C-alpha cells in the first residue's frame, strides 16, 4: 500500500504494470491544509483540502498536476524499472490506454482530467526545449481552457463506458519553449471509463505540425511517458478542495 501526504513520487505496480505516482504540486510556492494520495492495490485516490495558496510562476497558469504515469518523465529524470517507454514515435503501432475515473471538486476550482506525453529529440532529456513537443488529451475540464489558441477540430473515436463513440476534439496549439498541443473533448466527462488508442492523437498531432519550423522529424521523436492526472488552479486560486479516484487501469503498447 502506497500513502503520501506531502509532495513526492513513489513507484508501484498495478495489474502487472510498473508505474510512478506523483503527489505533484509543482507550481505551488506555499500552502497550508492537507493533501493525500494512496494506491491500495485496486485503486489510486487523491484528495486535497488546501488554503493560503500562491504560485511559483503565474506564467504557467496552473498550480499542480497530481498524477500517475507509465514511462519516463523528463522533468523528473525518472522512470520506474520495467517500462517499455521511451520508444521512437515511428516504432509505435498502437498504444491503448484504459482507465475509469471519478472526479469531484468545489464548483469554482479550475481543473481538468488530462493525460499527456512529452516527445523529445533524445531518449532521456531532463527538460523539453525547441524541437520537442508536449501533447495532452483532456477528457474533462471546469473553468479551465488549454494554453495557446484553438486551431482545429478532429473526430477521434474512443470507448466510453464500454460503448464505441466518435468524440469531437478541439486542438489547441501554443509555441512556448517547446510546442504545446492539447486535444480537448468537446463533451466533457466527469466520471466514467474510457479506452482509446493514443496513436490516433499522435497521427493528428503529426499532421497539425507537418509544416512546422520548430518541430522537425516528428516520427523520430521519442515517445517518453504517458501521464494521467488532474491539472488544477489558476494564478488567482487561493484554496482548493477536490479529489479523484482512478480504477481499472490497463494498457497495450504494440511496438514495431
Amino acid at each position: 500500500m502506497v500513502l503520501m501526504t506531502k509532495p513526492g513520487t513513489s513507484d508501484f505496480v498495478w495489474n502487472g504494470i510498473p508505474l510512478s505516482m506523483e503527489l505533484n504540486l509543482w507550481n505551488i510556492k506555499e500552502y497550508s491544509g492537507s493533501v493525500a494520495m494512496k494506491f491500495d492495490g485496486e485503486k489510486i485516490t487523491f484528495d486535497a483540502d488546501i488554503q493560503n495558496l500562491s504560485p511559483k510562476e503565474p506564467e504557467r497558469y496552473v498550480l499542480g498536476y497530481p498524477e500517475f504515469y507509465y514511462g519516463y518523465k523528463p522533468w523528473e529524470n525518472h522512470t520506474a524499472e520495467g517500462s517499455k517507454l521511451p520508444v521512437p514515435v515511428s516504432s509505435m503501432k498502437s498504444f491503448s490506454v484504459e482507465v475509469s475515473f471519478d472526479i469531484h471538486h468545489e464548483p469554482s476550482l479550475p481543473l481538468n482530467f488530462a493525460m499527456e506525453t512529452w516527445l523529445t529529440r533524445e531518449k532521456y532529456q531532463t527538460e523539453a526545449s525547441i524541437g520537442d513537443v508536449e501533447i495532452m488529451v483532456w477528457f474533462y475540464f471546469n473553468n479551465l481552457t488549454p494554453g495557446g489558441e484553438k486551431i482545429e477540430e478532429f473526430t477521434i473515436p474512443f470507448v466510453l463506458n464500454g460503448e464505441s463513440v466518435e468524440g469531437t476534439w478541439e486542438l489547441w496549439l501554443a509555441e512556448w519553449g517547446w510546442d504545446y498541443l492539447a486535444f480537448r473533448l468537446k463533451d466533457p466527462v466527469k466520471k466514467g471509463r474510457v479506452k482509446f488508442d493514443v496513436r490516433h492523437f499522435l497521427d493528428a498531432a503529426g499532421k497539425a505540425l507537418s509544416s512546422s519550423a520548430r518541430v522537425k522529424d516528428f516520427e523520430d521523436l521519442y515517445f517518453t511517458v504517458w501521464e494521467i492526472g488532474t491539472e488544477f488552479g489558476s494564478p488567482e486560486t487561493k484554496s482548493a478542495q477536490f479529489g479523484w479516484k482512478f480504477e481499472n487501469f490497463s494498457i497495450d503498447l504494440e511496438v514495431r
